[PDB]
């Protein structure tokens, strides 16, 4: 199939260099990593502050780069706690020009039900699963375990 290997070598070019989480009212920085978690097959790890769950809603920015053309660059995730799923996130980024770095901007927020969970129950237990789309077309998937901390 040219569609798995065209996905393939997107995902051979790819990688996210940094993340960053903000309280979306204040601007300040809650958490920041450098590790690649476009990282399929490696169950990552995230130890988050726990003041992030007392936000209204958080902003996130990756930076990432991209050898390959991407058309319609965007992502699925969902978030599950004890394999129940409490959210169910969608995000376009767009176009790519072949072997460029991006910034990229996205709101976060929670459910109300997510918002009645305290970080006591969350911590450990939470995994978020990140599907990375060019278009119709699945080119990684990820996950993260994270702690709230
Ligand atoms: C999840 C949640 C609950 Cl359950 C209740 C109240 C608030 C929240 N919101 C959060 O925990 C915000 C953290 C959002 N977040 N945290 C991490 C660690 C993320 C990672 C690693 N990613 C991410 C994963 C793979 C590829 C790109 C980004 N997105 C994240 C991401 O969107």
């Amino acid at each position: 199939s040219a569609k798995d290997e065209r996905a393939r070598e997107i995902l051979r070019g790819f990688k996210l260099n940094w993340m960053n989480l903000r309280d979306a009212a204040t601007g300040k920085i809650l958490w920041q990593g450098t590790e690649d978690l476009s990282v399929p097959g490696v169950e990552h790890e995230a130890r988050v502050p726990k003041k992030i769950l007392k936000c209204k809603a958080v902003s996130r920015e990756l930076n990432f780069s991209s050898t390959e053309q991407m058309e319609k660059f965007r992502l699925e995730q969902k978030v599950y706690f004890k394999g129940q799923c409490l959210e169910e996130w969608f995000f376009e980024f767009g176009f790519v020009i072949p072997n460029s770095t991006n910034t990229w901007q996205s709101l976060i927020e929670a459910a109300p039900e997510s918002q009645m969970m305290p970080a006591s129950v969350l911590t450990g237990n939470v995994i978020i699963e990140t599907k990375f789309f060019d278009d119709d077309l699945l080119v990684s998937t990820s996950r993260v375990r994270l702690f709230y901390v």
